[PDB]
């Protein structure tokens, strides 16, 4: 019977769906029983950076969704100096946690969530942001769509141990301290996502030790293996986002004129 109220509206706690730094998110219904997401965040441990942080989240949100359904919708937020509450669009479940539900994937559906990411991705890069740390639990299924819930700034929560499956070669070798952001890092990251919708496991998922799997992700002569596949165009998409040279490596507006996102075969 646990309750929350945000501006003029009560709201009911069916589950916590995660948590994170001081953040909590919850899966609750309105005074209709329509059930929507609320993050809430304790801003009393906060250093005046992680509060920037959370106020640019709300900001770019606020904005970016106007700009495309495939972002996650933010439909009223409160906040205080002691907290947030975010009322947002309820996820059925997020991307990371339906792929370890190690099911069949559909072809079509492949596709099209595919073209989802896109999309999202897309959409932020037209606004300044790269993500730079895409993963599948930055994806939501809500109605058969794809929808993106971080931009990458604010603490990442998890369900309720990272992930390194997703790291791009630029991210390892800029480490050695003009270290620009390209928007071709997030490409790479939505390639291992479609890799691993394609052949079940990330590129390097296979090297289990994690200093190891740091070098082949950087090192040239180590090749991914793209097995033969009857979708053609699916195979060329794979390769031309894991080229490890961001220069080489194809860019969000040529996949969107891929024949795989353009041809509905
Ligand atoms: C697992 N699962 C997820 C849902 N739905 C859902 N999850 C959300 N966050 C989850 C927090 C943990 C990591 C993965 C996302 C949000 C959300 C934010 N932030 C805004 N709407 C949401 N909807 C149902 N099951």
């Amino acid at each position: 019977n646990e309750c929350i109220s945000v501006k003029g509206r009560i709201y009911s706690i069916l589950k916590q769906i995660g948590s994170g730094g001081s953040s909590k998110v919850f899966q609750v219904l309105n005074e209709k029983k329509q059930i929507y997401a609320i993050k809430y965040v304790n801003l009393e441990e906060a250093d005046n950076q992680t509060l920037d942080s959370y106020r640019n989240e709300i900001a770019y949100l606020n904005k970016l969704q106007q700009h495309s359904d495939k972002i996650i919708r933010l439909y009223d937020y409160e906040i205080t100096d002691q907290y947030i509450y975010m009322v947002m669009e309820c996820g059925n479940i997020d991307l990371n946690s339906w792929l370890k539900k190690k099911k069949s994937i559909d072809p079509w559906e492949r596709k099209s969530y595919w073209k989802n990411m896109l999309e999202a991705v897309h959409t932020i890069h037209q606004h300044g942001i790269v993500h730079s740390d895409l993963k599948p639990a930055n994806f939501l299924i809500v109605d058969g769509m794809l929808k993106l819930i971080d931009f990458g700034i604010a603490n990442q929560m998890q369900p309720d141990v990272g992930t390194v499956n997703y790291m791009p070669p630029e991210a390892i070798k800029d480490m050695s301290s003009k270290s620009k952001i390209s928007p071709k890092s997030d490409v790479w990251s939505l390639g291992c996502i479609l890799y691993y919708m394609t052949y079940g496991k990330t590129p390097f998922q296979q090297i289990i030790n994690q200093i190891s799997k740091l070098h082949a992700i950087i090192d040239p002569n180590h090749e991914i293996e793209f097995p033969d596949i009857p979708e053609k165009d699916l195979q060329d998409v794979l390769k031309c986002c894991l080229k490890r040279d961001p220069k080489q490596r194809i860019s969000i507006p040529e996949l969107l004129a891929h024949p795989y996102v353009q041809i509905q075969t």
